[PDB]
């Protein structure tokens, strides 16, 4: 792991009752270099939990990547 980024989503996908918004928050999780969490939900139109869960597991890694770019930090954790 790099600093429970795969924790700490994955902590948060096992509590959807659903696997749309299961996969939804995979989805946000993903890195993405080029677009904040709220550029990308803007996107999203599955439907409410799948944007709820996007958002949630996107604000997660991003939160966690900033914290990796903070330490800065060679290797693992």
């Amino acid at each position: 792991d790099l600093q429970l980024l795969h924790q700490k989503v994955e902590e948060q996908a096992a509590k959807y009752k659903h696997r749309v918004p299961k996969k939804c928050c995979y989805d946000g999780a993903r890195e993405n270099k080029y677009e904040t969490c709220e550029q990308r939900v803007a996107r999203v139109t599955i439907g409410p939990h799948c944007i709820r869960a996007f958002n949630e597991c996107c604000t997660i890694a991003d939160k966690i990547r900033k914290n990796i770019s903070h330490k800065f930090a060679p290797x693992a954790r």
